[PDB]
């Protein structure tokens, strides 16, 4: 008997096996807003571990990564005409959240934002990804930007799967740059009665906040996708009940 989850869309994945445990309008298309972050750190993660960018190489930040260009979202604070090291913006991204970061390592890999997005529908597709779509490398609205719950848990899965150095950096709480300090906003990090590793926060205008989560129990791991939940604890708590069921369904 899954449980009720108070979101509009939600799914539930066995990490091992890819399968689905419980579900709700899993195969329904949404704006993904910043958890389309988790598909720019796949593609930075697989970049790094080919050996075609260095996490000490320095990036230059352009006009179009400039702060000034993401007022009333995220960032992480980055400057024009300076430079950053690229395990420093992969934070930023990753923990923070930060639109500046994200558009700063879109140009860093593929020269622009728009073939960087070439990379990450590329990707999107050898996933199997088949109803995503992004236009930008942040998440920001587009009509043709969108992914689905089971879409985005695949995504979270892929993560943990094929971009390992990338997929630990969704544990750590906090992140400075600049003498500027910002935490995760996954909260269910900092829950001691469970091993939640992972992933990405988000919220979706019209609909509410997502969580991507995984988390392990014994030789256990699940991902959960949570879509649309009413409120930051709702988001947490919701997500805690999806990912307990799962722990409990193998039994
Ligand atoms: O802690 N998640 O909102
Ligand atoms: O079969 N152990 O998850």
């Amino acid at each position: 008997d899954a449980p009720q989850i108070a979101a509009k869309g939600y799914v539930l994945m066995d990490y091992h096996s890819g399968k689905v445990l419980a579900e709700k309008e899993m195969d329904t298309k949404l704006s993904p807003a910043s958890l389309t972050k988790m598909m720019t750190s796949y593609v930075i993660g697989q970049e790094v571990k080919r050996g075609n960018i260095s996490l000490n190489d320095d990036v230059v930040i352009s006009k179009n990564a400039w702060a000034k260009n993401f007022p009333d979202s995220s960032k992480m604070f980055v400057e024009v005409g300076t430079t950053v090291k690229v395990s420093d913006l992969n934070r930023g991204i990753i923990i923070q959240s930060g639109n500046d970061a994200c558009v700063a390592m879109a140009e860093h890999v593929a020269g622009t934002e728009d073939a960087f997005v070439d990379l990450m529908n590329a990707w999107a597709s050898s996933l199997g990804m088949k109803n995503s779509h992004f236009t930008n490398s942040h998440g920001l609205d587009d009509p043709n930007l969108y992914s689905t719950p089971y879409d985005l848990a695949l995504l979270g899965q892929a993560l943990i799967r094929d971009v390992p150095e990338e997929y630990a950096i969704y544990s750590e709480q906090k992140f400075t740059y600049n003498g500027i300090t910002q935490y995760n906003r996954n909260g269910l990090l900092w829950d001691k009665s469970m091993n939640v590793d992972g992933i990405k926060t988000g919220h979706t205008s019209g609909a509410g906040y997502n969580l991507v989560s995984s988390a392990t129990e014994g030789n256990m791991r699940l991902v959960a996708v949570v879509m649309g939940t009413d409120n930051e604890n709702a988001r947490k708590a919701e997500s805690k009940k999806l990912l307990s069921y799962g722990f409990r369904f193998f039994e």
